[PDB]
């Protein structure tokens, strides 16, 4: 089982970490989403399904600098949602092919009452998501630790 980001940044069989910069909507009005959605910048597989199930969680997201600050988050998991920062490791996806997949998380930002002006800062850390990997084979229990990165400010308008 490994991973791999949408520019080739990969993290090998074991875990690690790696960096993910993300581009984001420059503008978000309160009563908006602002969304991050990391399916479609994380890919993962299995390295043997021929004979292994892999076993795949959030085990936890953390928010950081304007995110924590200015917003209000929900996390999508495969399809169903939980708090953001996260409060409970999410069920699992089984990874079952050799064929890349997409990791299913997407972020749910929305800004807090107080926010406006640069709400994120570009270049900041946003988010730090860890994931999880375990199997029905052997004791392997990994951590893929994704740090996210703003590209770009979001400004909230006042
Ligand atoms: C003839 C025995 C072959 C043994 C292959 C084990 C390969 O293990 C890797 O790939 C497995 C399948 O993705 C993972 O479950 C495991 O954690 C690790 O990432």
């Amino acid at each position: 089982f490994a991973c791999k980001t949408a520019n080739g940044t990969a993290i090998p069989i074991g875990g690690g970490s790696a960096n993910v910069y993300v581009n984001l909507a420059p503008v978000v009005n309160v009563g908006q989403n602002l969304v991050v959605d990391l399916s479609t910048q994380i890919f993962c597989h299995n390295d043997y399904p021929e004979t292994i199930t892999d076993y795949v969680t959030l085990q936890r997201g953390s928010a950081y600098g304007g995110v924590l600050s200015n917003f209000s988050g929900t996390v999508k998991y495969s399809g169903s949602s939980y708090p953001f920062p996260t409060t409970s490791e999410t069920p699992r996806v089984v990874y079952n092919s050799r064929t890349d997949k997409p990791w299913p998380v997407a972020l749910y930002l929305t800004p807090v009452s107080s926010a406006g002006g640069v709400a994120i800062k570009a270049g900041s850390l946003i988010a730090v998501l860890i994931l999880r990997q375990t199997n029905n084979y052997n004791s392997d229990d990994f951590q893929f630790v994704w740090n996210i990165y703003a590209n770009n400010d979001v400004v909230v308008p006042t």
